């Protein structure tokens, strides 16, 4: 036994986490399905490493030592399972599988408790950050059985992307695949990211009719206060791109976004478990508006805007509200997403490092941003606040930000551009701040026309129903 | 050879149907699982009448005049699929068996292959108009297998509600569950419908002080222009139902709303097929919001709002613009309802009358109104419509309404009043009206941090990446 870690499935994502784990001095056995490709990358990119191979599950396995750990790599489905089922007969009770993979996070939970009874040891991880990020440092969300984690804590913190205070983007989630749950939810708040940033780059074209380089302009001198990411690093670096004539590109960029992306399942999980996650929603329906352009065209010349408009005050006081009203909204759709992540520790009994959550995110991923360690922060000194909209640090930021938030919302109502995920984080904060909503004449209503019952305000868990007519 | 149809479920939906096809010259055959309530249905609500009874599932298939059509009013779920096989063996290929239960279109599908193949005939319909209008004129929606549409064709129409031109609210609309997705729509744009009441109903009590009674008649004079609907109606008739106390009722109900689940399955169903349901989508995560009644009352106490605030405006003008902002955003919902609609058709290969499925809608549902007559209106000028905000009727309606719309949605936003919907309509007719949107960004952001690939305005088709680094 002198491999300590085994990672099946040589793909380049398998590949870039092998020779991560190489470049710190762990002897890795690569394995695949088809053992052609096992001489094959030990002979290319693994040419004068550590690395060594095997072509059987019984010789990968003979060559780990104990506790043998073992990283799937493999597409996500039934390729899991067999891997597993091939696997556990070969593997002595106190072994660690690990599912890297994009597995759906009810099947590795299935997973989990079915190896927990057989003593095996499995390991659900959410890895983020493409083949570049594999390969130098990749953000790890491992979850499923913790008693796996003291020996895979040293691979994994040790190959995992640095966040810049020397921890490790890679920590314990939680139990039964909370990572996998995670690595959606991360999914999801991507989504809204863009969206938002894409919404600010509108109000900058159409309200303030700057050129595209004095837009990279404003990114960059905003991509220096609080909102430092690298979305919209790219924002600005896109913006300022010249292609081969002195004209810009993306202008010329067709105005078509994904349809079947992954971020929807994020506002699905949303909605089977009832968490108003409304900003995720909405950047994943944005981007199905975005594929009518057909329909958008047809429409822009039968369809008119907001007749009479014209914008009276300071193109550069805009330039803060809009930079506010961004900062303001992408806090609202973090306090969701986390409300998502509790309600599902809440409905399986998951205990989540919701403060280790946001370092994994802040590091490897694309939504990475010092914001996300202002969450760790707030994750730190309470780890059990309910809502990010209940801590100092955001419950301060809106309150200044939230006024120049409804002038970016009312100047681009009455100037006709299209804000969503503006408007409904804007919409939900006003919502979850009212102790009393207008929800009651909903379930009057319910109640007059189809007798749903309804309970008192005073008087809760006992149901009545009115008459209402005679 | 006695009794025309035969309904399983003896509660007060399946009562009221029997007696209303009872009272329309039908010989109904009524049966539950808990034979106790058949006799006792015999004995008081149908008391005098010519309602007949079965004590068993072989006493009930013996009464039915061949084709033998069973009606199933039983809790959604494995409920109806155990009755079926219950039914099978007893049945003769070509009978029909009707789910009016709100089933999930994907199990009406499965009920109606796994169905075809043993020679029955399943018929998954829709029966909305709660419990009044079940007795009256209910809203029916019969999909799945059409074989057996022209032996039920005669009995649904003749107790489904009629509109003021004489045609009957209940006709087919499809194959395989085709009616039960109609239905989960329906319901679906019943959320809008009833949120989009209340966040009007905010507006003036939060921003205009409004009284109860004040409100109560805005809605009842709204209710005699071109919102004529009959959620209205009882919006109305509510906020004026005093309690015997003498105080207002509705103040005293708790703000939690509940659902049972077609709201969410339909937003669900919008996200997986990529349709933007926005309107429908905002309901249900509002209803979400209000179940989290004792988190925001800890929330109300820490989280601050706008106060430098108030109304220096017209009561009066500003109550019209609140009308205009529900009346644009009523169109802009129905535009994302029949979006999902004409998606699902493309998705499953159905063959859906949108016209006559807003007829089906225009009498004996929850969201009938004069309105969804201006709808069939829509698609009987153009059944190949590819958008309701294509027609001239509804573009011209948002054209008259867009002021006041912006007016009311801006007014909310400075006084820090939720309008989810309100909201999500007028950023879904800004975006939708747009020729270019900030989508060619959101797609460049991709082909920078991944090998991912985008288009041309003039080569659509082919898939570019750059070196952007």
């Amino acid at each position: 036994a002198q491999a300590d870690i085994a990672l099946i499935g040589l793909a380049v994502m398998g590949q870039n986490l092998i020779l991560n784990m190489n470049d710190h001095g762990f002897v890795v056995c690569a394995f695949n399905r088809t053992v052609s490709k096992v001489d094959d990358f030990l002979a290319n990119e693994a040419k004068g490493t550590k690395v060594v191979g095997a072509q059987s599950l019984k010789e990968m396995v003979s060559k780990l030592k104990k506790p043998r750990r073992i990283i799937l790599l493999v597409k996500a489905g039934q390729a899991v399972d067999d891997f597993i089922e091939k696997l556990v007969p070969l593997l002595d009770t106190g072994d660690i599988i690990i599912d890297g993979g994009n597995s759906e996070y009810r099947d590795t939970t299935r997973r989990c408790r079915d190896l927990k009874a057989k003593g095996i040891l499995f390991v659900g991880s959410g890895v983020s950050g493409g083949e570049e990020g594999a390969r130098y440092g990749p953000s790890l969300m491992p979850g499923g059985n913790k008693e796996a984690w003291p020996h895979i804590k040293t691979i994994f913190q040790g190959i995992a992307a640095k966040v810049g205070t020397g921890e490790p983007c890679c920590d314990w989630v939680g139990d039964e695949g909370a990572g996998h749950f995670v690595k959606m939810v991360h999914n999801g708040i991507e989504y809204g990211d863009m969206q938002l940033i894409c919404e600010a780059y509108h109000l900058m074209k159409d309200v303030l009719g700057m050129a595209q380089d004095e837009m990279a302009q404003a990114f960059e001198d905003w991509n220096k206060t609080e909102l430092d990411s690298f979305l919209i690093e790219i924002t600005a670096n896109i913006l300022k791109f010249q292609d081969t004539d002195g004209k810009h590109l993306l202008p010329k960029i067709r105005d078509s976004a994904g349809q079947k992306g992954t971020g929807k399942w994020t506002a699905i999980s949303a909605l089977e478990y009832g968490v108003p996650v409304t900003l995720i929603g909405e950047a994943v329906f944005a981007r199905c508006l975005s594929s009518l352009k057909d329909e958008r065209i047809q429409a822009s010349k039968k369809l008119k805007g907001p007749q009479k408009f014209q914008f009276d005050g300071d193109k550069k006081s805009f330039l803060e509200d809009i930079r506010k009203a961004l900062y303001a909204s992408k806090i609202i759709s973090y306090a969701q997403g986390f409300m998502l992540l509790r309600q599902a520790a809440t409905e399986f009994g998951w205990t989540l490092n919701y403060g280790g959550i946001a370092l994994m995110w802040r590091g490897g991923c694309i939504i990475r941003s010092v914001f996300l360690g202002k969450i760790k922060d707030a994750f730190d000194r309470n780890p059990e606040l309910q809502n990010l909209l209940l801590d100092d640090f955001f419950k301060s930021a809106v309150e200044n930000c939230q006024d120049s938030w409804r002038r970016a919302v009312s100047t681009g109502v009455q100037a006709g551009i299209p804000m969503p995920c503006f408007t409904t984080a804007l919409s939900f904060y006003d919502g979850y701040r009212h102790e009393m909503l207008p929800a009651s004449l909903i379930q009057a209503q319910r109640d007059y026309f189809g007798a749903h019952t309804y309970e008192l305000l005073a008087k809760p868990g006992q149901f009545i129903h009115t008459n209402w007519t005679g």
